[PDB]
C-alpha cells in the first residue's frame, strides 16, 4: 500500500518551509496506521533498536532507554514510548516517507514513531531540525510557540488537537509540546542538516586519512619585521589561502561530502547474504522478473556524475541505469536497460547486494 | 659567550633563501664548539633526549634509537651519532640560534647536532625544511644536487669540504649527502613550516574542542530539482561558504594558530619549581637584580595584540612589557618598566614561572 499527500507544495514552500509552523488538516485522507501499538512495542524489545520511554509523575520526569524486557510497572496515563528510525525495520512504515520527496533526499532523515497513553509526551522542547508530525489513531494536543532539549513554558501561536491524518509541520527553532488525549500514534518525519563544525572536522579526517593537503608554506620573499617574534598579517593570509585553496579544489570536497551525507544517522539492518551472489545469479533474477529492493533507511545520493550509497562511491559509465538506483526503492530489469549486459555493471550490482544494501523480494 | 654571523642578509634572502643552496665560507669566524663530543654522547644516554645512531657496513645501513647504555661494539669509522634539539638541554648550544633571528622566530625549529667518525653520515636524502649546517671541529664533505627520507644517487651542483666555521645552507627539496673526513661536529639549525593538512586538521580540533561553527545549513528557499536524489551545485556552494566564513572569522583562526605554532616540535625540559613562587617573590628577585631566563626551546610568538607561549595565550594591557617576554631570552627588571607595579602582571609572570617556562639564574 502507499500514501497520497493532499497539499499544495509551492505554497507550503513559499510560506512555511524553514519559516513558519502549520497544521495541515487531513493531509493524509482516510489515514491508515502502518503499524499497531503492539508491533511497535515488540520492536522496541529488540537491542539493535534505539527506543526510549518518557514518564512524568509528581511533576518530575523519567527517561528510560531501550530495549525493554518487561512492559509493566507502567501506568495507564502519563507515559510515552518513542522509537527511532522505524523505517529501518518495518517495511510498511517506510512508505510514509515517499510523499515527502518533494523535498530533497539529502535533507530527509528517518522516521520516529511515538506511542502515548493520555497525558504522555515529552514536555516543552525545541529541535535543531525540521519535522512533520503525522497523527495516526487517537488524538493529541500540540502547542507551538514563536522562535527564540528542554525549555521554559511559552505562549502558544498554534494550539490544536490533531485528528488522524492531520500533519503538524514545525521548522527548526520553534518550541513545541504535545501530549495524548486518547491512545495516540504519532509519526515524525524528520529532517537533517549539518553544521559548520561537522563539515570542517569531517572534511579534515578525509584530508588526513587520504594523505592530501601536503604542500608546505613557502616564503621565498620572506618579509622584514621589527620584532623577530612577530607573525605578520600577510603571513596569516598565506596560511588561510592554503586552506581556502584546498576546500575549493573541484574534486576532493565533492567526493568527501558524498561519502559523508550518504551515511545514515541510525543503525541499518545490514544482513549480508550467504553465500554471496555471483554476477550471473543477479542477472538471472532480474531477467526472470524478481524485484530488487533497497534496504530501508539506506541513503543513495547523486552529486554530479558520481552516486553514493551508505558511504561507498559508485562509478559507472551507464548514467541512466545508475540513476535508477538512486530514484527507485524497488527496481526491476526494465529500470536498468542494456546495462545488465555489461559484466562490469553486474559485478558492481552484485557487490552492493552482497554488502546487504539491496536484496531480492 | 655569543656568536657573530658574517653574512650579507639582504643578498642571501634575495638570491638563496628558499631558492638556492650555498656554502658560506667562514660564516662564523674563529668558530668555537659550544659542546664536546664527550658532552654530546653523555647527553644521548638520557631517556628524555631524542637521539639516533647511523652505521653502514658492507653496503647496508643500521639505525639504532636512543638512549644508549653502552658506547661500544662501535667501529672507528662509518657511524654517526645524531641528537635532536640539543638547544633544549645545553644552554651553550642554544646561543648558536641567536644570529638567525634575521629570519622570523615562528619559522625557526630547533638545533640538531651530529657527531661522526670518518665515513659516518646518513647517505643521500632530502628534507622538507630549510637548514643551515654549521661545521665545527673536524672536516666533512657535503654534496648537494638540484631539486626534484632516502633517495637515489645524484649529480652534485655543490661538492665541498667544510672547514670549522663554514656553513652549508640548503633549501627544502634539494638532495644532499655528507660524511666525515676527520672526527666532525655538525650543528644543523633547522626550520619548520606547516602543510595544509596540519592546518586544516588542527583548526578543526580547535573548532570541535571549543564548540564553535554550530550554525546549521538553512534552505528557506530550497531549490527545485528533477531527481529528488540529486545534490545541486548551489547547495554545495552554500556548504563551502559556511566553511570559508568560519575560517575567515577575525578572531578564531588567529587565536588557534597562536596556540599551534607556539608549541615545540620536541620535548622541553619542563621542571616546575617547588614550592611555587608567590608574585611577591618574583617582584623581589627582579628588583634585586636577578635574571629571569627563558627555558631553552620554548617558543614565544606575537600575533597582533596577543602573545603565545608554548600553547598558552597571554593577554596583558602592558604592551611593551609583554613585548620584552618575546624578544629577550634573558630578562631583567628594566625590561618590564612599571608593569612590575601591577599585581595582575606579577601574577601572570608568577604563573609562567611556576609552569617552568622561565626560571631564575
Ligand atoms: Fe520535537
Ligand atoms: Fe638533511
Amino acid at each position: 500500500m502507499e500514501y497520497q499527500l493532499t497539499l499544495n507544495w509551492p505554497d507550503f514552500l513559499e510560506r512555511h518551509w524553514q519559516k513558519r509552523p502549520v497544521v495541515l488538516k487531513r493531509g493524509f485522507n482516510n489515514f491508515i496506521d502502518p503499524i499497531s501499538p503492539d508491533e511497535l512495542a515488540g520492536l522496541a524489545m529488540e537491542s539493535e533498536v534505539d527506543s526510549r520511554l518518557v514518564s512524568h509523575q509528581d511533576g518530575k520526569w523519567q527517561v528510560s532507554h531501550g530495549p525493554f524486557e518487561s512492559y509493566d510497572h507502567l501506568g495507564e496515563t502519563n507515559w510515552s514510548l518513542l522509537v527511532q528510525a522505524v523505517n529501518h525495520w518495518h517495511e510498511p512504515t517506510a512508505a510514509l516517507m515517499r510523499p515527502f520527496r518533494e523535498l530533497p533526499d539529502w535533507r530527509i532523515d528517518d522516521l520516529m514513531i511515538s506511542f502515548s497513553v493520555p497525558g504522555g509526551g515529552v514536555g516543552p522542547h525545541l529541535d535543531q531540525y525540521d519535522v512533520f508530525i503525522i497523527q495516526g489513531t487517537g488524538r493529541r494536543r500540540w502547542r507551538v510557540g514563536a522562535a527564540l532539549l528542554q525549555v521554559d513554558p511559552f505562549e502558544a501561536i498554534i494550539d490544536e488537537e490533531l485528528e488522524p491524518g492531520d500533519i503538524l509541520y514545525i521548522p527548526p527553532g520553534f518550541p513545541h509540546e504535545g501530549y495524548a488525549l486518547e491512545n495516540a500514534m504519532n509519526y515524525s518525519v524528520g529532517f537533517r542538516a549539518p553544521n559548520t563544525r561537522e563539515l570542517i572536522s569531517g572534511f579534515a579526517d578525509y584530508v588526513l586519512q587520504r594523505e592530501l593537503g601536503g604542500n608546505y608554506y613557502s616564503d621565498p620573499d620572506v618579509p622584514p619585521r621589527a620584532h623577530p617574534a612577530d607573525v605578520l598579517p600577510q603571513e596569516m593570509d598565506k596560511l588561510r589561502e592554503m586552506m581556502l585553496e584546498l576546500i575549493n579544489q573541484p574534486e576532493h570536497f565533492k567526493q568527501w561530502f558524498g561519502e559523508f551525507i550518504s551515511q545514515s544517522r541510525h543503525e541499518l539492518d545490514i544482513a549480508p547474504p550467504e553465500p554471496p551472489y555471483q554476477p550471473d545469479e543477479i542477472y538471472d533474477a532480474l531477467k526472470q522478473g524478481e524485484v530488487l529492493v533497497r534496504l530501508g533507511g539506506l541513503r543513495v545520493l547523486r552529486i554530479g556524475d558520481d552516486v553514493y550509497a551508505n558511504g561507498e562511491k559508485i562509478d559507472s559509465p551507464h548514467r541512466p541505469a545508475l540513476d535508477a538506483l538512486a530514484s527507485n526503492i524497488a527496481l526491476t530489469a526494465e529500470n536498468f536497460g542494456d546495462a545488465l549486459e555489461d559484466p562490469s555493471f553486474l559485478a558492481m550490482l552484485a557487490a552492493l547486494v552482497n554488502s546487504g544494501y539491496w536484496f531480492f523480494e
